[PDB]
């Protein structure tokens, strides 16, 4: 059952073995991955997260972020540790409860806490739409729909060396699929369709890390849905998605009854299918129950591009049509060196006073805010440009910022800025070595937004900054909670810590 928009939500330690290997995780609602939260759009979410963690190896705070929901007038619900609030403590429980006007689509949530949403607490987010105007288009779209891919380790987070090239030992998707060494023929995921109905599978990347290369034997997918973003239908053979993005695609249920494999190839960790990794399998009503024994092609005819994606709703694109046309133009300098990222020559360590109360607190500028150098001010009602050139090691780098969705002016791959029609997202891959991937977005939403890699390795080696966006109408715009108020004392206390 899916569970909201009102609901508790428990955080506890528990032993799982999604891929055969048994190890303790870090769970919501008891399992991997969490259960489906949703409501429709507009409605009023109210999630009572009860920490109840005992593990410290898998640390016993924690918070959690909405991905992709804006918080508009609610940052103090956004989640991201020492960004927006001091986490939760063991024992404790908190109330995030917010809005969501104006967004329909495919979410996901998970700690915002160090590495932990790798140990286990990441799950699905939807927020469906009574007149959505794709409607039409599927006949089915419900919590057996919904196919998460998730990377999986068997080392504990808090055991990865920082800053290391770190990598999985088994892709689970809707929770189970096969581990790439010692493989044992555990259990697969079975996603089942009825011969002539209509689909809208929500794919949601919860990664820590990995791309995936998606795709179905013998069908095709056609898109209408980007991070959140309703697109024009495009059709496509296989969908490459990068950590923390979301698409919707109708699958047509239009070949011939039998079993199909479903593949993500990830892009580091066990390449191929060998005894069944990176595999679930598609099966139709009336089909034995049987293996699949489909071939994926050698190349795909149709992948997707991401310069072919256009939004449903004529978006624009704000500001003027060349580099530099926004009323704040941005170039950051990301790079990497000896273990540790840096954005504009300043490596992420998360302050000791979050970023948001040091706001409420009178900080007067982004210069008088910690951590110095990792907090940039945007000004209010105004068209935002940021310039993101790749080369940075440990790439392909998926770029998110929190509170906003954002036009894709230059893609990966492709040296073109297209001014005119590109489709909006959340999470975006900056590509590779000269790419000049750039987004634009325009300020109309008071508050301090994370800007990080969503590679959670990447994030926990310094690969963030902090947009202090309107600054002086961040207090008016964000009245806290008694309860939010407590959580830095309570946490401070918890962790003889002196503010
Ligand atoms: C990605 O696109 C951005 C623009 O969106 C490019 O930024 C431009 O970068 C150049 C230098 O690489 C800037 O010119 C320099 O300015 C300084 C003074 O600030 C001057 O001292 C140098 O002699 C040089 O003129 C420019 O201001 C900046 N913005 C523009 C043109 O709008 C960036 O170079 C692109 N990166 C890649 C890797 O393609
Ligand atoms: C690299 O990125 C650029 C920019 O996003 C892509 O260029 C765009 O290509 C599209 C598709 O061909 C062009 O739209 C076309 O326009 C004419 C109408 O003028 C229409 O008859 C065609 O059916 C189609 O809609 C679009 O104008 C063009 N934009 C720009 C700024 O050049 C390009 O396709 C990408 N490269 C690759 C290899 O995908
Ligand atoms: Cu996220
Ligand atoms: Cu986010
Ligand atoms: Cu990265
Ligand atoms: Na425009």
């Amino acid at each position: 059952a899916q569970i909201g928009p009102v609901t508790d939500l428990h955080i506890t330690n528990a032993n799982i073995s999604p891929d055969g290997f048994s190890r303790p995780a870090v769970l919501a609602g008891g399992t991997f991955p969490g259960p489906t939260i949703a409501g429709n759009t507009g409605d009023n979410f109210q999630i009572t997260v009860f920490n109840d963690l005992t593990d410290p190896s898998m640390l016993t705070d924690t918070s959690i972020h909405w991905h992709g929901l804006f918080q508009k007038g609610t940052n103090w619900a956004d989640g991201p540790a020492f960004v927006t609030q001091c986490p939760i403590i063991t024992g404790q429980s908190f109330d995030y409860n917010f809005n969501v006007p104006g967004q329909a689509g495919t979410f996901w949530y998970h700690s915002h806490l160090s590495t932990q949403y790798c140990d286990g607490l990441r799950g699905p987010f939807v927020v469906y739409d009574p007149n959505d105007p794709n409607a039409s288009l599927y006949d089915v779209d419900d919590d057996t729909t919904i196919i998460t891919l998730a990377d999986w380790y068997h080392t504990l987070a808090q055991q990865e060396p920082i800053g290391a090239a770190i990598t999985a030992d088994a892709t689970l998707i809707n929770g189970l699929g096969r581990s790439f060494t010692n493989t044992t023929a555990s259990p697969l995921s079975v996603i089942t369709v009825q011969s002539g109905k209509r689909y809208r599978m929500r794919l949601v990347s919860i990664s820590c890390d990995p791309n995936y290369l998606f795709s179905i034997d013998g069908h095709d997918m056609t898109i209408i849905e980007v991070d959140g973003v309703n697109s024009q239908q495009l059709t496509v053979d296989q969908i490459q998605i990068f950590a923390a993005q979301r698409y919707s695609f109708v699958l047509n249920a239009n070949q011939p009854v039998g079993n199909y494999w479903i593949r993500a190839q990830p892009n580091s960790g066990g390449q191929g299918f060998d005894g069944g990794i990176n595999s679930a399998i598609l099966r139709y009503e009336g089909a034995t129950v049987e293996d699949p024994t489909t071939t994926a092609p050698t190349t795909f005819s149709n992948p997707l591009v991401e310069t072919d994606l256009h939004p449903l709703a004529d978006l624009g694109v704000p500001g003027q049509p060349f580099r530099g046309g926004a009323d704040d133009p941005l170039v950051l300098n990301l790079a990497f060196a000896n273990g540790r990222f840096s954005i504009d020559g300043v490596s992420f360590v998360p302050p000791t006073v979050p970023v948001l109360l040091q706001i409420l607190s009178g900080a007067q500028n982004a210069q008088d805010l910690l951590p110095a150098g990792s907090v940039i001010s945007l000004p209010s009602n105004s068209v935002i440009e940021v310039a993101l050139p790749a080369g940075a090691a440990g790439g392909p780098h998926p770029f998110h910022l929190h509170g906003h969705n954002f036009a894709v002016v230059q893609s990966a791959n492709n040296a073109t800025p297209n001014y005119v029609n590109p489709i909006w997202r959340d999470t975006v891959s900056i590509g590779g070595t000269g790419d000049n991937v750039t987004i634009r977005f325009t300020t109309n939403n008071p508050g301090p937004w994370f800007l990080h890699c969503h590679i959670d390795w990447h994030l926990e080696a310094g690969f963030a900054i902090v947009f202090a966006e309107d600054i002086p109408d961040t207090a008016s715009a964000n009245p806290v909670p008694q309860a939010w108020s407590d959580l830095c004392p309570a946490y401070d206390q918890a962790h003889n810590i002196s503010a």
